[PDB]
């Protein structure tokens, strides 16, 4: 079929978001949201990080990698079927129209 990340109901879901930070300690903010990144910045949004720390979060939703390294990689804690969808982790590296996009596909069973 096509790329997906797949949970059963009460598993953890994991779904992959990686950036290269410019030089170690320079962080670029991140935006994860459900929905494709068309739909405003990165759908409707559940977590989000600046240059220093995550600055928003959606109970459940986790940032449990390295992401001081660029490991923005995201959890979702006990899915439900309703968790199933594109989500959209959004790279905003510093200035215009050069975003890196991300949509990851969620089936949860
Ligand atoms: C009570 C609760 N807390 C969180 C939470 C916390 C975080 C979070 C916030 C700051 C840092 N930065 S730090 C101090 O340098 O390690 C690191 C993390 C992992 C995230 Cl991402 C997601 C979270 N999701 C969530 O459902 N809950 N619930
Ligand atoms: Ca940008």
């Amino acid at each position: 079929s096509e790329v997906e990340y797949r949970a059963e109901v009460g598993q953890n879901a994991y779904l992959p978001c990686f950036y290269t930070p410019a030089a170690p300690g320079n962080l670029v903010p991140v935006c994860w949201g459900k929905g494709a990144c068309p739909v405003f910045e990165c759908g409707n949004v559940v977590l989000r990080t600046d240059e220093r720390d995550v600055n928003y979060w959606t109970s459940r939703y986790w940032l449990n990698g390295d992401f001081r390294k660029g490991d923005v990689s995201l959890t979702i804690e006990n899915v439900t079927l309703a968790d199933s969808g594109i989500y959209c982790c959004r790279i905003q590296i510093p200035g215009i129209m050069n975003d890196e996009k991300f949509n990851l596909k969620l089936v949860i069973k």
